[PDB]
């Protein structure tokens, strides 16, 4: 929310959040203060008649350290796009892969949940992405409503130098090479919806060399989903498959893998909003002796209590169950339970 | 100032300044172009008749380097809170210190003072803190008119790794353990007005096993201060001490210190502003032989020019008054004088 | 620019872009996705009949790397000011320097061109600069601009030449000053004229292997036409010590020459065609005379209005890849640039 400026044909919403965060577990690496802020705009410009011009900026800053701590804030979204009435839209820029138009419905926990569980970001279409140029068609050219589709290019984003460089070069857990994906949506009822996705990645010669985990020349992503949203009452699931593209941790990709999520909530009329889930990843044909092995396990259970539109307050309860191996300690994956405690302000 | 968003009981303020800012000085870490920005918000939601939800973003953002220079751009505070009209506030964040509700009496020098003189940030309760809860009330619940007391608590921000980490790692002189102060401050008159504040905090592992001096369990500061602020005349003082809390420059903490600061202001009607203030940090029992040292020790004289309330000018002159020994050598604890001149527009 | 408040006498002017670019070459630290964002305010106060108070800041945001990524945004402008009604005005902080008021007519190309080709940022007083202070007047106490700025020592990390805001070499600088001097001698036509004077550091003349000297200079002339949906501009600077010779140090003196042909479509279209050239003279090493930079650009925007456009932007370079060009990592492959763009 937040309409700072509206005149003329030009719109700017100014958005964003303060989130005051504490994490309570054993993982010290987890543990402790997690304050951070986003900060965003959304410009709308009407060109003509049948023609609307638009940008959408989001950025992440970190409260929790210091002021002489480093690489504290980050780009979320920055594209730019036009809106062709019901021919569609385009957009290019760092943007959603169209794979979480449909995980995206099993990302609604209080505060766990989403990139950094079964996907994460910069993980080919996966989660939010450098360099995606999106088509996205409302309602099937207005014939069909309530059916949506998305069809995705990805540039090459490789190496920092050598042969396999772009300008914009990361480590190898964050490359991808040239790549597309699709999404489909249906409200089959109101209340209830399917949908698919589908993406396609070359990898990289890094990726394929300098970790131990995950060989191919191509990245691949399954994905189907349901929701019901309706009575006051959100039920959610979505199950992927992929193929290297999954992260093993710090060690590499997971030459297969099986990801699902689930989640039910129901909304109080005087602001309290419970939440269970379940969430899991399961690596297939790992490398060194690691064969099947759990990436992510995890039960939740929390809730959201809503002041209003500006303001809630939240905790958050996994209850880890990965048992603690030599994978898990080797790639990072944490093993332990954690709280969270939240108060948030949001304009 | 600068409300730029006031709609269906939210409120929004947009704030900061443009420092335009040179410093001259035979210390070449100090001497040069000063030029930095300060950009913020504060955003405010009506709850219900009883109950204001807010929170408030301040970022600093230094121009004095290159286009390609490091960690130019920092957080100073991110916290969001519930106001329940007289029975308090509550805010978690990056917040100050309860400590600075006391000294920050005497930090209104043109320039200088302030944190990086007697007390700095992410220095336990005495400055801007990672993950302080604050309670605060004003006018004891509406019965006692002037008075105030907060309350206050700081998880531990440890280690970056190691056993005395936490998510949120850094080096041992900004490191805290668990802590907890109290401030109270009473106005006797409107103009008059005196104050006290105490901390506790447990000391790391790090401070207290990779630094040269201090040596401790416990942080402890105790402060009592004193101000009038009536009639264009502004005198107020402040005396601190401190228990391995106050940084021996690069060198660690002093075991205990003495930290004292007064000021004296008078502000003409054509806008100038004459200052006039003296500053001091002696340092006790400290290791290697050190003793007893100054570990700040200056006069300062000065004058700000308000042009209106959203742009001055104004010169600080910092007379040093340390001498330069083995002590000041070794904890890079500057010796040489300063002046600043600076142009500043405010919003 | 977005007023998104003015009352009583203070107004206050967000601005900024989300440009969405991709590269194509053959040079790959220079190929792939370029998407970035600038954000800014423009804050205007009245003192009085006589005095205006005034600051801007300008922030770039990097968009084309990861979440983990670092040194993606940096302070291209934040300074403050006095207005002294039609009698000029002063201010200080990170500004651009006075040569670019006249070589800023040559930088308009849809993409390439500007800081970064023939002179860059943070070198001496030829683009944005740290600790300049800029008085400019209107109307030579009549339609002629000048403008005197003096800049502050800008040196080393450490050591002797330290100052507190050090960085590399390449853009250091000592004590130094410029002016510039405008006038439009018909409507429409313009001429300018610059000049620039600093101290080099002891790490310039020590650190790299090109460029020695006490002093940079920089001498500048150009003309500009700019009416009947037409726009020609050129500009001619001659440098000392001033001239970045890549990553190998800077060139003795140099010679470098812009030139920008356009038109403007009453249906939002503006082809554009260019020419820069950087030429670099008396190079240590043996490296003598050497094109540092050369190429022609062509390109086209399209603007659906004042705040959409997009375009596509053909450098065409001409350099030879030989030694000099291989060891100072200057890039000889050509580039193309296809972007949109939303402006507020």
């Amino acid at each position: 929310g937040a309409e700072i400026y509206n005149k003329d044909g030009n719109k700017l919403d100014l958005y964003g959040k303060i989130d005051g965060l504490h994490y309570f577990s054993d993982d010290k690496s987890v543990d402790g203060d997690q304050t951070y802020m986003r900060v965003g705009v959304k410009g709308e410009t009407q060109i003509n008649d049948q023609l609307t011009g638009y940008g959408q900026w989001e950025y992440n800053v970190q409260a929790n350290n210091t002021e002489s701590s480093s690489d504290q804030a980050w780009t979320r979204l920055a594209f730019a796009g036009l809106k062709f009435g019901d021919a569609g839209s385009f957009d290019y820029g760092r943007n959603y892969g169209v794979v979480y138009d449909v995980t995206s419905w099993t990302d609604v926990l209080p505060e766990f949940g989403g990139d950094g569980d079964t996907y994460g970001s910069d993980n080919f279409l996966q989660s939010r992405a450098n360099g995606v140029a999106t088509y996205r068609n409302s309602d099937f050219f207005g014939l069909v409503d309530g059916l949506n589709f998305a069809l995705q290019y990805q540039g090459k984003n490789g190496s920092v130098s050598g042969e396999g460089a772009t300008n914009n070069g990361r480590g190898w857990s964050k490359q991808n090479g040239d790549g597309f994906g699709t999404s489909l949506t249906y409200d089959i009822w109101d209340g209830i919806s399917a949908g698919f996705a589908y993406s396609h990645s070359k990898r990289t010669d890094e990726q394929n060399s300098v970790p131990a985990l995950g060989r191919g020349d191509n990245a691949e992503t399954y994905t189907g989903g349901l929701k019901y949203d309706a009575n006051n009452i959100y039920l959610a699931s979505q199950y992927t498959q992929t193929y290297n593209a999954t992260r093993a941790g710090s060690l590499g990709f997971a030459n297969k893998a099986q990801n699902f999520e689930v989640v039910a909530q129901y909304q109080f009329d005087f602001g309290l909003r419970p939440s269970v889930a379940y969430l899991q990843s399961k690596g297939k044909d790992l490398e060194r002796g690691y064969g099947d092995q759990d990436i992510l396990k995890y039960v939740d259970v929390g809730a959201t209590y809503y002041f209003n539109k500006n303001m809630s307050t939240y905790v958050d309860y996994k209850i880890n169950l990965l048992d603690d191996n030599s994978f898990t300690r080797n790639a990072g994956i944490s093993t332990d339970d954690v709280v969270a405690l939240g108060l948030v302000y949001q304009f």
